[PDB]
């Protein structure tokens, strides 16, 4: 089409098919699996880009070019990744990931959102699409084209550490909150075939529908163990919400590190192959977890060879290895040298990658947009985030009996009162994992408002607020308060350093509830990632809330603390009476919870 120099995949106007399947037919075995390759920021440099032709990037939970870095310190790192990779013979752009996850939360002054569990309690799947739309453009804005979410697990039990990133026990919940995805990529037109990749634009990122599958429904809630039920179980519990994924046109699909009744899902062909890509018709790409195919094997990385073959057969495309691309890329090769994985095997795969990267626009804008940089942290988002955080507050106690004055809604104008608690002032906790670190981390981490700061933006200018992080009952009764607002809870975890068998908050949490609700009426802010033990926290206070993990901005406590709106949110999970329950799900004949699914209080918006 024209000039003498034509290549067909290099015009933009030719169809996504005709383009991957032009440079399919040019690449050699070394570009192919290149493509199939996803290292870590922290290994790469212009030429391990360039000689491995490597095809992805990532940066894993606190990969950062450096603390505190600016959006376009951001934008130049990942420009200098991509200058690499266009340099190669073919010039296929990189795509970068990252786990952008309530926001693009490893990236200082990032909006973070509220955690998935917290979502699920709000019932409103176009607040979710919003908050996917307003996270797309704060990855763009630091030049990252993937992120590495919806994380539509289905938590079954909340002893497991990553029960917080589950919208909801009841799949249904996590089917609506699928609209995270065309959030993130943008709507798919009219004429949409399901399974098929989509992404709108520059200012759209491809998601992630993870991690396939059952990643929810493991023995004890065990992190990255085994989900033991039959099939008709696995799909309707865990499987329903990842049709709804291809029906929204989800790019990519990341594979769990769970087993189903003892098969790895990185080495389960009948589930990779035969459902997702054969029955489910996806087309997009199959990327493995951080270093999913080691953990194949016990030990881990004990046979790095089978960990190759038994993950490309079963059907992944693309391996975030993510450090040792050297002996990736050998074995890889060794692999097809031999006959043991077919060229039709990675002519798939690569088919996959680039029909992504193709339909994405990542061809025609590989580099970042320097305009893009102040959607970091936009005050929009701040107002988004905060209007989340306070439809994800659910009520659980508002008076000791039922003649009492309800306390909630807190009056602005009162003489004097008291903040205090572990989780009144300390932006880190009130975020939890995935925020900067990957583990979260425990202060003034980045830009937010604590629930002390958003106490003093709020109340009347004659209204005295004094903070004690741990104030004992003598120091409450004396001193003159009107009523107490008292923060407590879980600190930030993720994954299996969160696996937690007793579920009872860390010491002091409930002596500062019990010593400050003893001498004045108080109102407990429960800041955890799952149900958590409540009865002495409810015995003690007058009214309760389980605000889950709201994220940087702590004024969407406070707008329904002081009725500025009314509580609307209801319990996404159980709330069990006791740790010795579980698991305890609706329909079991045990079903015996404190609060059932769906339960929440109400109030209504002061006059
Ligand atoms: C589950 O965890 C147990 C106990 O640590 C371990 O022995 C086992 O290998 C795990 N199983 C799977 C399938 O991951
Ligand atoms: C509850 O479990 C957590 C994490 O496993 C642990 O750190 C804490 O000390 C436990 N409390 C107990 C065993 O009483
Ligand atoms: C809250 O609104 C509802 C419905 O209008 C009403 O039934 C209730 O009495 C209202 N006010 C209070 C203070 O409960």
């Amino acid at each position: 089409h024209h000039a003498a120099d034509y290549v067909l995949y290099k015009d933009a106007t030719k169809p996504v098919e005709d383009r991957v399947a032009d440079l399919l037919g040019r690449m050699t075995l070394a570009e192919k699996i290149g493509q199939m390759t996803q290292i870590e920021r922290l290994v790469a440099t212009p030429d391990v880009l360039r000689d491995n032709f490597i095809g992805s990037l990532l940066s894993g939970g606190g990969s950062v070019p450096r603390k505190g870095a600016t959006a376009k310190e951001w934008q130049d790192m990942v420009d200098g990744f991509q200058k690499a990779c266009m340099s190669t013979r073919l010039g296929i752009p990189m795509i970068y990931g990252i786990d952008a996850v309530h926001g693009q939360n490893n990236v200082y002054g990032a909006t973070i959102f509220p955690h998935n569990v917290g979502l699920g309690a709000t019932r409103d799947p176009y607040l979710v699409k919003r908050i996917g739309e307003a996270t797309a453009l704060e990855v763009r804005a630091t030049g990252i084209q993937y992120a590495f979410a919806p994380c539509i697990a289905v938590c079954r039990d909340p002893r497991w550490g990553a029960c917080y990133a589950s919208y909801s026990e009841d799949r249904r919940i996590v089917q609506s909150m699928t609209e995270l995805i065309p959030g993130l990529q943008g709507d798919v037109p009219k004429d949409f075939t399901s399974g098929m990749p989509f992404v709108a634009g520059k200012n759209k990122v491809a998601a992630c529908a993870k991690h396939f599958v059952g990643d929810g429904g493991t023995v004890d809630g065990i992190n990255e163990n085994n989900t033991i039920i039959n099939r008709e179980g696995l799909m309707n519990i865990h499987m329903p919400a990842y049709k709804n994924a291809m029906d929204k046109g989800v790019s990519t699909v990341m594979i769990s590190y769970s087993s189903w009744n003892g098969v790895k899902m990185h080495a389960n062909q009948d589930l990779v192959t035969g459902y997702l890509k054969d029955t489910l018709k996806f087309k997009g790409f199959v990327i493995s977890d951080w270093e999913g195919i080691d953990r194949i094997t016990t030990p881990a990385g004990s046979d790095y060879s089978y960990s190759v073959k038994a993950s490309i057969l079963a059907g992944l495309d693309m391996i975030m290895v993510p450090n040792k691309y050297q002996q990736f890329i050998s074995i890889l090769t060794g692999h097809v040298n031999g006959g043991v994985i077919p060229m039709s095997r990675i002519d798939d795969a690569v088919t996959r990658i680039l029909r992504v990267k193709f339909t994405m626009g990542l061809f025609e804008n590989p580099y970042a947009d320097p305009a893009m940089a102040e959607q970091l942290g936009k005050q929009e988002h701040r107002d988004l985030a905060r209007e989340a955080a306070r439809k994800s507050l659910v009520l659980l106690k508002n008076g000791k009996t039922s003649t009492d004055a309800p306390l909630l809604p807190l009056p602005k104008k009162a003489p004097k009162i008291l903040v205090a608690g572990s989780h009144a002032d300390n932006l880190g906790y009130q975020c939890g994992g995935w925020t900067i670190e990957w583990q979260g981390d425990t202060g003034r981490t980045t830009v937010g408002t604590t629930i002390l700061e958003a106490v003093k933006a709020a109340v009347d200018p004659s209204t005295v607020v004094v903070f004690a992080e741990n104030p004992d009952a003598e120091f409450v009764k004396s001193g003159g308060f009107s009523y107490a607002i008292v923060a407590v809870g879980e600190h930030p975890y993720t994954e299996t350093k969160g696996d937690n068998l007793n579920l009872t908050i860390p010491e002091p949490g409930l002596s500062t509830v019990q010593a400050v609700c003893g001498g004045v009426r108080c109102a407990t802010v429960l800041i955890s990632g799952r149900p958590v033990v409540v009865q002495p926290l409810l015995a003690a206070s007058d009214a309760l809330v389980a605000a889950w993990l709201p994220g940087s901005e702590g004024q969407g406590v406070t707008d329904a603390l002081f009725g500025d709106f009314g509580f609307t949110g209801r319990l996404p999970r159980t709330w069990f009476k006791s740790v010795d329950q579980l698991p305890m799900n609706v329909g079991d004949a045990h079903y015996d919870p404190l609060f059932r699914l769906g339960y929440g209080l109400t109030t209504n918006a002061t006059k």
